[PDB]
């Protein structure tokens, strides 16, 4: 994925864990080539995965739960680092931010066209329930979402439950989440 992403894991386990641990992560990724890593640059997919492996282990965490927290992280990241009024341009809520990603991304693509972005899918099932489909290249980032949810909940000050009822790493076409909010 472009750089961006591995910045943001490497930002954040720094700011949460310190530089030691940091390069300790990326040595046991077996990345301590890489002297840097460049925000509007495309990586191999699997860059990625070995940072989450070995923060894993070096932190005594699972992927799973690692992934949460970046998920908010991004959000949050994000808006800081460069990309603020991009993610103010989708919205007011988290309803129609969701509806905003798919055309987000695309505005997206335009600059970055190695872009390789999942499909956001909503059934407003009601006034404060909706039903997520997740469709991605990419396998085993459902756990970001959750996270990536979440820290929308705090960008809008807003109470939400998002709970997964379908798993693709387990067969099911795609990811399918249910989502309750204040
Ligand atoms: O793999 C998957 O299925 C998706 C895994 C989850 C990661 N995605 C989160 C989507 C999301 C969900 C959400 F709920 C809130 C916010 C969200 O993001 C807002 C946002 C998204 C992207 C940029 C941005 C900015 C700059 C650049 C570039 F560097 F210039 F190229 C590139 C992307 C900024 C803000 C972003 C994503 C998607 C594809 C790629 C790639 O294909 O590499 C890289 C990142």
């Amino acid at each position: 994925m472009y750089g961006l992403v591995n910045k943001a894991i490497q930002d954040m386990i720094s700011k949460h864990h310190g530089e030691d641990t940091w390069e300790a992560i990326k040595q046991k990724a077996g990345l301590e080539d890489i002297d840097f890593f460049v925000g509007m640059e495309a990586y191999s997919d699997d860059v990625t995965y070995h940072l989450v492996g070995a923060a894993s282990e070096v932190l005594g965490k699972p992927a799973e739960e690692l992934l949460i927290a970046f998920g908010e992280y991004w959000v949050t990241y994000t808006s800081e680092e460069g990309y603020g009024e991009l993610l103010a341009s989708a919205g007011d809520s988290l309803p129609e931010f969701m509806e905003n990603l798919d055309n987000l991304h695309a505005r997206v693509g335009l600059s970055f066209p190695q872009l390789r972005p999942p499909a956001f899918e909503c059934q407003h099932t009601s006034s404060k329930s909706m039903e997520l489909h997740y469709q991605s290249t990419r396998a085993g980032l459902a756990p970001m979402v959750l996270g990536l949810l979440h820290g929308l909940g705090k960008r809008f000050q807003t109470k939400v439950e998002v709970t997964q009822t379908a798993f693709r790493e387990t067969g099911e076409d795609h990811d399918i989440f249910s989502i309750k909010y204040e």
